[PDB]
């Protein structure tokens, strides 16, 4: 499946800017950055509060020799607008020393740069979900749904409970 | 010995692209870049903490312009894809400092010129290792040191070479 934005247009590969918005009416807005145990810089991918429903734009990047993204691609995801304190690129990652169990680890931004592209977009009813695919210390490949932890509500690995998302195009 | 990739085919000299992968799985992914005291840009050659059989693509280049990489060749190694902030070329070279507390001598990327090609690939068990040969020349195994921190940095580590294999990037 080609991933479509809220205007029905294919989502670009390695170009343009998109908000990741909740697909369902809930207690927060689009994904942004907050400071969750990060020190001097907000590095944690989090829902914005409902009074500021727009977070930060992202760019989706795949090795795939195509101009648009499908639900088949391995992706990296980076915020295209980020605080000046933050690493470049502001690339999404999880911090877990190849743990066999990966759930409720928050998605953070990091410098770490490779062609390993652990995120994928999957269909979820009328809209989409995000998943994170990797192997553990045990060798097993798992793709785990990304969901919301309520505790700015954090984007975390959450196998039973995907955060339903849609994609709003900012710019090309 | 000619160096062979994961398919069994000789590694190309001066052409083609490879991932440098751990021969052992479960201990992180292929070699790419991380920020180890590098400021705003990941400059330090490190295993990706994502356990996937993928790294950042590397090109092997030697002044001797034969078709294949052997264990006798003096080599430059550079990442062919790097972050926007990285030096171009993203050429691998040994950093001239050990961190005061963390210690070890990491491989970093730099656009610095060298008269000498410092790397070699040598056989190691059933697969291979990377060694760094520094002209004042003496060759030292490159191994992985995990910091606190959990960056899996490629560093000088004579006893303890990081066993690697080479996956061709067309696939």
């Amino acid at each position: 499946y080609t991933v479509h934005d809220t205007d029905g247009k294919p989502v670009l590969n390695n170009a343009g800017q998109y908000y990741i918005l909740p697909a369902k009416q809930g207690k927060g807005g689009g994904l942004g950055l907050s400071n969750d145990d990060d020190g001097n810089c907000p590095l944690t991918v989090s829902q914005t509060p409902i009074d500021l429903p727009i977070g930060l734009p992202v760019r989706f990047s795949s090795r795939a020799r195509i101009s648009h993204i499908t639900t088949a691609l391995s992706l990296n995801i980076e915020f295209t607008i980020a605080p000046a304190c933050a690493p470049k690129p502001a690339r999404w990652r999880i911090f877990n020393e190849q743990s066999s169990e990966k759930g409720y680890t928050p998605v953070k931004i990091s410098d770490d740069f490779s062609s390993a592209a652990p995120f994928q977009i999957k269909k979820f009813e009328e809209d989409y979900k995000l998943v994170y695919c990797s192997k553990s210390e045990s060798g097993e490949r798992k793709c785990v749904d990304l969901g919301i932890k309520i505790d700015n509500r954090r984007l975390v690995l959450k196998e039973g409970d995907p955060f339903k998302v849609k994609f709003k195009k900012v710019d090309e």
